[PDB]
């Protein structure tokens, strides 16, 4: 499947993507101001990730530091990115379907379009300025919102047992973007695309 993975932000973006265990693709690479990177994903990736990292340095080797999304320092990411970071999620191939979705379960550092270049379904989105009206205390000083699991580490923002609800910190994600997952078990946002799909990933896709 491909991904065209578009920086319309004002700003310099470091776009990753991995599946958690390894990369997708060469897993990173800078997109200046209105550059476009095309990227090939397997089918049947589960659970493969595409976001922004922000303010990275890297060596003549691709390694450094980004101030949001870091993946182990590595240009090229294995793993997924240190948060906070706004996430394009998705599986492919799964019983003939594709799935997608954003994801504010990790905070959120860069706004997002994600949607099919292809027919048959809708894209997602959360573009709303979530960096400017961000609660105090989730604020990442690096850059950035953070999630409230990330900040507090407690079994309610992190759903660890499985049952948590909605709080005041995920309300803030969902009400900004409604149409991204705001935390854990957040009523699901999920898009059902047809198999095989392929997908455009735009940061900043409004500014």
């Amino acid at each position: 499947a491909t991904f065209e993975i578009v920086n319309r932000c004002s700003y310099t973006v470091w776009a990753a993507a991995s599946k958690g265990d390894a990369a997708l693709d060469a897993g990173g690479r800078q997109l200046n101001s209105g550059e476009s990177w095309t990227i090939n994903v397997e089918p049947g990736t589960k659970g493969g990730k595409i976001w922004a990292r922000t303010d990275c340095y890297f060596d003549d080797s691709g390694s450094g530091i980004c101030k949001t999304g870091d993946c182990g320092g590595l240009l090229r990411c294995k793993r997924f990115g240190r948060p906070p970071t706004t996430l394009a999620e998705f599986s492919l191939n799964q019983y003939g379907k594709d799935y997608i979705d954003i994801s504010n379960i990790k905070g959120f550092n860069v706004p997002m379009d994600f949607s099919p270049t292809t027919r048959g379904c809708r894209g997602v989105r959360c573009a709303a300025d979530i960096v400017g009206q961000c609660p105090a205390k989730l604020k990442a000083p690096g850059g950035g919102c953070n999630d409230a699991c990330t900040v507090f580490q407690t079994s309610e923002y992190c759903c660890t047992t499985g049952k948590c609800g909605p709080t005041e910190y995920s309300r803030f994600f969902k009400r900004l973007c409604p149409d991204a997952f705001s935390y854990v078990l957040d009523k699901p946002t999920t898009v059902t695309c047809p198999g095989s799909s392929n997908y455009r990933v735009t940061f900043c896709p409004t500014a």
